[PDB]
């Protein structure tokens, strides 16, 4: 199977398989259960920023999102990445619906990454900012059910024509790019990431959310992964 | 046939097919044959720089050559690039040898391209920089005679294990994504690149160049593009 | 007097001082009579966009201003800035007000500006970008009647409790580092300026403009400069 | 007096004042009593980098100091800066020289700042590069010893004009632009400082160290500060 780091936006309870019993946002290291996890005040039709950073230094792994004039959420974790993906990856967005559902829009992301070599001290870098998704973003994978274009936005997920998110839809899109996220004989190394998310739900409660995640580069959504999976994992191991 | 817009680093003089009488830079624009040169005193076995810019408001496009502590050598010329390259391109370093031969060593290389969009005035931006290039440089699409890591360098030429260079090279390095280069809904867009190369040529008299090069994103080296036609074109005209 | 290089604004046709017969942008070198305008179709209450770029390769100032979905108007002059302003100046915005009267409100400031050395062929580079102003904004020097923090924004003219912009008002802020616009031993130099701004005008007849300029470090408002001279010029030669 | 944070690298042991008994880098918050220190292999006449590293997410101060092809000395500090710094300072580097003595040269320096608003999502951004330092570099303030221009560096203490370092020297540069360090309005905030170091001594061991530190904005040399206070303190308490 595939190998996944990802930042979970989490927006509904899934007691059963180790959610806590709130909307909220974690840090998946190869599992849909999150090693550290921080409650997260979701608000139903109103635009988000997730902020996510790593250093070789601190090798701690950190997520912050917020509202505008709310209070942000944030969660930590140590993790020392070289030991858990490959040198080279590929960087995404997934989200999913299920019985439940919501949009899962994304209006801008970026990202950046840095590796500063120990024999010279010159370093490589990547960055890229969509501030729009044309209708052909020949720099952008997509995956599953996730469409470019609309409104100038990327639909993770299934949106019909009326503008109402539809159930059971798993999306994606990676960078096209394959990113060197750590190396051995790099003396200090960082990556973050950014990206803005509307998620309206008509539902009772909305479902299942939005993650930001690093993975093998030929990383392909996985059988069965809709709904509560968020179209990273397998099953919920 | 390829659409390729090139900026050449010319060290041989082919004045059989409308090369100036010296070692110069020029601005290829779908054709060897280039619209713009300038001499360029190139200095065989010493670090030199290339500067590449280009803007959608003056639509220029502008290269200025040069070596620490020398005088720098300029060419440019008027052309608006969205009636010549498609929307959607690849970047790239190519060279090549022939009867004659030079090492065509590329010690680090830069790309920032940007896209303002006209409705809503957010940009969109690319940028990666390479100051070594390892021997498995997943981000690169290495074509030809080009190899990486050897001391850490991209070597776009057959070079032996005595580090003479070989004739009758020809080798390209592609960045992997596909970068969007001009849209017709951008009020502004801009593209630079920066390389750094150093051409020894052991017996004094080299051949036949390096180029900074753009091209719709499935090219490949062309058959019988070894030696003056810089790995860039399939003939002269 | 000073040394003053900038590109205008220009919301009010003054014809007995050769302005064109309607709003228009121009560059403005060393005189308030623009040695190149272009006609600017202004959109009253509209919030616009400013880009002006230059390079010591093409050594051509270029501006281009507009507002979302309209089409842009863009101005281009080619002017050596070596043998015009000092090595060293600051950077600013001005706006003014006289018998008529308008906003000058800014939303958002950047400048980059980059000087690669002729001997090292290493850079050295400013950046700064604001998104907001505060109400003690410390890196910025405040002049006449410009205001920082109403609304996270800068006013560069007076505006009432009441929200009215007022007559006979003049501003300007500029940024607290020095800037080194050009070096002789500079093999390649650029800057580049982006800023956004809302010109309101309530009786729907505005003046004067808003003007990005360069001038010497020590530049004060020049004595007469309110309305038709922008806060720039002591007169109109 | 002065508020200080500051990365020292200490290359004299004052075990006297609570030194560890080897060559260190440090964190100092208002002391030149370290909080944290990790021992530093330093290299007499060679080229090393120092980077440091801040965000507003982990509140961890951390700082890599290093040679090409030698391993890396970190320290790492919890501190919430909010609580110790103003606002608003200024940035610099700062060494001293005393009894025993070196070259305390600084070949590059880079600082990059940003704040994103609780309130719009946008961030605030300063960035500067130096990667050479001209005789007159007016945007930076030199105190003390401090001069520019020799050879392109920035010697932060006094050498003759044998190229031989004095003792009893003190020396600091800072950044001329204010700095908004903290902001409780902000969302998330970070900082990154680079710089590129050459110290040589002739004696039988080197003293007294370089550090990057952050201040108040008239910050100044404290009396009796050379030696082992390292420019920063006015005692070692
Ligand atoms: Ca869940
Ligand atoms: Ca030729
Ligand atoms: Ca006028
Ligand atoms: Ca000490
Ligand atoms: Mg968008
Ligand atoms: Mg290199
Ligand atoms: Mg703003
Ligand atoms: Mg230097
Ligand atoms: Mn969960
Ligand atoms: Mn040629
Ligand atoms: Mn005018
Ligand atoms: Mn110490």
């Amino acid at each position: 199977a595939d190998t996944i780091v990802a930042v979970e936006l989490d927006t509904y309870p899934n007691t059963d398989i180790g959610d806590p019993s709130y909307p909220h946002i974690g840090i998946d290291i190869k599992s849909v259960r999150s090693k550290k996890t921080a409650k997260w005040n979701m608000q139903n039709g109103k635009v988000g920023t997730a902020h996510i950073i790593y250093n070789s230094v601190d090798k701690r792994l950190s997520a912050v999102v917020s509202y505008p004039n709310a209070d942000s959420a944030t969660v930590s974790y140590d993790v020392d990445l070289d030991n858990v993906l490959p040198e080279w990856v590929r960087v995404g967005l997934s989200a999913s619906t299920g019985l439940y559902k919501e949009t899962n829009t994304i209006l801008s992301w970026s990202f950046t990454s840095k590796l500063k070599s120990n024999s010279t001290h010159e370093t490589n870098a990547l960055h890229f900012m969509f501030n729009q998704f044309s209708k052909d973003q020949k720099d952008l994978i997509l995956q599953g059910d996730a469409t470019t274009g609309t409104d100038g936005n990327l639909e993770l997920t299934r949106v019909s024509s009326n503008g109402s998110p539809q159930g059971s839809s798993v999306g994606r899109a990676l960078f096209y790019a394959p990113v060197h996220i750590w190396e051995s004989s790099a003396v200090v190394a960082s990556f973050e990431a950014t990206f803005t998310f509307l998620i309206k739900s008509p539902d009772s409660h909305p479902a299942d959310g939005i993650a930001f995640f690093i993975s093998n580069i030929d990383s392909s959504i996985p059988s069965g992964s809709t709904g509560r999976l968020l179209g990273l994992f397998p099953d919920a191991n």
